[PDB]
């Protein structure tokens, strides 16, 4: 009679919480989805081994179109687990899955896990200063989306930081790199000439958050655009005006140039 | 010679990530602070019991003034862990402690844990729609903080949600409730009269996130300002313009007035 939404965390199989692991182990059935994001530091096999249960993977269509036919049925007579990367309820479409549960007379509970939204705190940037968040999407054929650019403008304009999620073709396991995101933004800047993202813009790159050895680099676009940040996933952030303490952290921990202490504070 | 900042999560000792628990079990010395946030569903004993190590709790002064004299000295010859509620780098000044570690020649690593900053996703409000965050601080003597009121105004102007961390004086065992924060907000409104926070403002209250049964309520201030949301901690959220799906969730899961379903696009 119970459905558990369990977050898997940031990077590998150990990023699930103890509560999530113990509950998953007591569930009769375990489903998982890997279309909203991926666990770059592990595999389905390793998560299955840790949980000690077979995991039925579900596609986007499986969830969005048939969640009530695939998952909820079993939940009326058993304890069922639905695993997702990061924190459940963060992916925009997940919240309403709880409404489907209710509609089906099934109780659901949420077991949280770390998310990039909170994990960026490791960049030394104050979490309260982040504004609206966005996703950098790959242009396609005749489609060139650029709203993520306006989000940066509106946030920076108020001295707020902008968290940028990079495009990901989950199924094909293809990640957009920080380097590509930067190239895209420069191209958008050249189209909109808003002086929002240039070679002089200060940016922060966070790669493999959750790993014990993530890549945290801060610097100007002209210098980082061709730098190697390692394996995915990459998260790009365009900081607003910095507080001296934020700049000190970026310099001492993220290898940023001393120059930011006078130019970006 | 390493220092590990390990998050313990939102509510109880099991909100720690498996990664965090396994590393903590192997640390020679374990320190912790419980003043930046309240873990309502556990005790020091249960945490010590789970980690299998004796935990020395530090006060704000111990950390902010003597971290490099109490903790760092040991991380020079041993593996040391510093535990905190939620995520160690979120809405705290703990990030600066990594700088102290560096200058003391100590390597530090961060292990994330579920945070209230991302757990807000459970309210059904799109997390990418949250703007600048702020804290409702207790008035002290003749000093009456109000900056958080302007944060709400700015976000609302842009149609963004506002996350309000509530004040806490752990030493006095004081935990600001959503009701108290609402009372303070109404008083600020009388003074500034910006039409930002009134009896008719729609708010969302999340209490004891991370527990299996948190309290999630949405409604007008006039009806919620005297409602009992249970034991702390509580966060208050002032939504911006709602998407239809956000409203449906607030009504279906948070018991909001069925009338907010009618959005004035
Ligand atoms: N489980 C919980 N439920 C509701 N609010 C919570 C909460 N945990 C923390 N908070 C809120 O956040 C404030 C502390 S701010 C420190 C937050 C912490 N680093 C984290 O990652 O969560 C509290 O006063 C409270 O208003």
């Amino acid at each position: 009679m119970v459905l558990y939404f369990i977050g898997l965390g940031l990077y590998d199989e150990r990023d699930i919480t103890v509560k999530g692991l113990e509950i998953a182990k007591k569930c009769d059935y375990v489903f998982a989805e890997f279309y909203t994001s991926l666990m770059a530091g592990t595999t389905l096999g390793r998560i299955q081994k840790l949980i000690g249960k077979e995991i039925r993977v579900l596609s986007r269509e499986d969830v969005e179109l048939n969640f009530e036919n695939i998952v909820l049925p079993l939940a009326k007579e058993n304890d069922v687990a639905f695993l997702t990367p990061g924190d459940p309820m963060v992916a925009t479409t997940h919240a309403e899955l709880r409404i489907r549960a209710k509609r089906a007379g099934v109780e659901s509970y949420v077991i949280h896990a770390p998310s990039i939204y909170s994990a960026v705190g490791i960049t030394g940037l104050h979490i309260y200063k982040f504004g609206k968040s966005a996703t950098v999407a790959y242009p396609e054929g005749n489609w060139f989306p650029t709203s993520y650019y306006d989000v940066i403008k509106e946030n920076a304009e108020r001295g707020l930081h902008t968290l940028l999620f990079l495009d990901i073709k989950a199924e094909k396991r293809m990640y957009m790199t920080a380097n590509e995101a930067m190239e895209l933004l420069l191209k958008v800047e050249d189209m909109k000439k808003g002086g929002v993202f240039t070679d002089d813009t200060l940016v922060v790159v966070l790669a493999r958050a959750g790993s014990l050895n993530p890549t945290i680099r801060a610097g100007y676009v002209k210098d980082l655009i061709r730098e190697d940040f390692g394996d995915p996933p990459h998260i790009l952030i365009v900081p607003g005006k910095l507080h001296i303490v934020e700049a000190e952290y970026l310099v001492e921990i993220a290898g940023a140039p001393r120059e930011i202490l006078r130019v970006n504070v």
